[PDB]
């Protein structure tokens, strides 16, 4: 493939016109995903790709400046898109990614009939009429930790990302992930997501959106899901998962996968 394909370390798997692509979130990468896929390759072509700067990535690659916002992220989903020849496609977005997929779709509507979210949220930082799950002072001791010991705050910060049990093979994997991220792109990519807002523009939005999310989620309250329904533009359905983590389609996959499963292949 070319640059940008192999510089995010694209995978398509099947062919056909029926395709669903999967962006990963913060902290992981497209292995994120290991359990999704088997249900997938023998209806749809799949695509997964790497966003730039996890640790699967190059990191000369990463562009401070073009990643100083989500739109740099979701212009790399763009390219991805149209290097690949797709003209329409189920977007599957998990943590971060759901709202570069939304961003994307902004742009593109035409390339996304529909989007998929998985632990979403606008806005982690509460205000006085607005609960994201984080006060800004949460925010200052985690970059205080990450910028004081990386390697430790990676330890501390992968089981109660994952949840449930400590001793979990997801617990193991996402700290694993989490710490082959060079220490200054995972502050800087820390930053912008915990400083992005994407309330303003949901009204815009003009692809259906299923938003599913863990009932028991250390990033994202219940009540983040709900306003997302609120105020989309486009129609929406929120289906709470019982689980807890905010990786569940890794960690929990056997309660998790036929919620997703459901969602990708039927309509509202
Ligand atoms: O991107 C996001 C924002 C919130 C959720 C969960 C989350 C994911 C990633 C990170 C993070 C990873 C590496 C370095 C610094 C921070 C932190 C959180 N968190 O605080 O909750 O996903």
């Amino acid at each position: 493939m070319g640059v940008v394909e192999e510089a995010h370390n694209v995978k398509v798997i099947g062919s056909g016109e029926a395709t669903i692509v999967l962006g990963h979130g913060f902290g992981t990468d497209q292995s994120v995903w290991k359990h999704l896929v088997p249900h997938l390759v023998d209806d749809y072509r799949v695509v997964l790709y790497d966003n730039m700067g996890a640790g699967t990535t190059n990191p000369d690659y990463f562009d401070f400046d073009r990643y100083s916002n989500l739109e740099g992220y979701s212009f790399d989903l763009i390219a991805i898109l149209e290097d690949l020849k797709i003209e329409s496609c189920i977007f599957v977005g998990h943590s971060v990614s759901a709202m570069i997929g939304v961003l994307a779709s902004l742009n593109r509507p035409d390339l996304f009939s529909k989007i998929v979210m998985i632990s979403a949220s606008p806005r982690y930082v509460n205000d006085v009429d607005y609960q994201g799950g984080f006060e800004q002072e949460d925010l200052n001791q985690l970059f205080e930790a990450i910028r004081s010991n990386y390697k430790a705050w990676c330890l501390g910060f992968a089981p109660l990302a994952v949840g449930g049990d400590m001793d979990s093979i997801a617990v193991q994997e996402f700290s694993r992930t989490l710490f082959n991220m060079r220490p200054d792109i995972a502050l800087s990519v820390g930053q912008t997501i915990f400083q992005s807002d994407m309330r303003q523009i949901l009204p815009f939005v003009t692809v259906p959106c299923h938003i599913l999310q863990s009932v028991k989620d250390l990033a994202v309250p219940v009540v983040v899901s709900e306003y997302l329904h609120a105020n989309l533009g486009c129609e929406s359905v929120v289906e709470v998962i019982p689980s807890d983590g905010h990786l569940p389609q890794l960690s929990s996959p056997d309660s998790v996968i036929p919620v997703i499963l459901r969602h990708i292949r039927n309509d509202i």
